[PDB]
């Protein structure tokens, strides 16, 4: 047979009837990180919320010390997107298979007064708090190996 | 060129889907974790973890674990993959019949490079999925 590929912001498969309200709310929350909106982003965090990047053995507790580590790496990075492979959860235990694709300035990448241009293998799970609308534990695993290997070529 | 912590890891999943326990075993003390953390399933030490596989597993005609995508941060190991399992029903509620299931999942390993051990294998398998493929069996 003959396909194509078409690319769909997940926003617009969200009300199909089909997404779990958990799955939903991830997106909310993903869509406000890619996009470096603190304002909302700061609604899904309270004073016990951890954003743990596992891979870099950084685990940071408490939204004013999530918001400010998040703003101070994003400095300069233009919106960003997480292009998914799959997403499934258990429960509020949602789990995402994807890449990172950031195209912009390269001063946050070691490449200062470069465009940069990455996608990095991740996965990417959320433990939600559904009846406060809040993100309990964020966990990344990020392939910095292959984000440093398409660095080297740039 | 595969760094030695995929390497190790390598090795213990082969150990795991063969059920070879006498390699397995090695990569295991009474404080090892195993974690299904979507099953919300957890078994510590050697003796446990292999007495769940056992439980498990029982009957199994296939058993792979095929990976799409492996990566490592220091002793920290990724895996993206699908775990394909072929057996007997029962316990997946289908008595009576052969079940045959290949399930989307993440399982990494921190492993304990001196002595060569996993202290945690955590695993996110997607049993809605599985759940998907059962309906049709």
């Amino acid at each position: 047979g003959m396909f194509a590929s078409l690319v769909i912001p997940v926003s617009a498969q969200a009300n199909s009837g089909e997404m779990p309200q958990e799955q939903q709310l991830a997106v909310k929350y993903m869509d406000a990180l890619t996009e470096h909106d603190y304002k909302t982003l700061i609604t899904f965090y309270n004073r016990d919320s951890i954003f743990f990047d596992k891979t870099a053995n950084r685990k940071y507790t408490g939204g004013r010390f999530i918001i400010d580590f998040l703003e101070r790496a994003h400095q300069g990075v233009l919106e960003y997107d997480f292009n998914i492979e799959h997403m499934y959860n258990a429960g509020s235990l949602v789990v995402m298979i994807g890449n990172y694709h950031f195209k912009g300035p390269g001063e946050q990448f070691g490449k200062p007064g470069k465009i940069i241009d990455v996608a990095i293998p991740a996965v990417t799970s959320l433990k939600l708090d559904m009846l406060n609308r809040r993100v309990t534990e964020h966990v990344d695993l990020i392939d910095y190996q292959t984000m440093s290997d398409q660095l080297a070529m740039q």
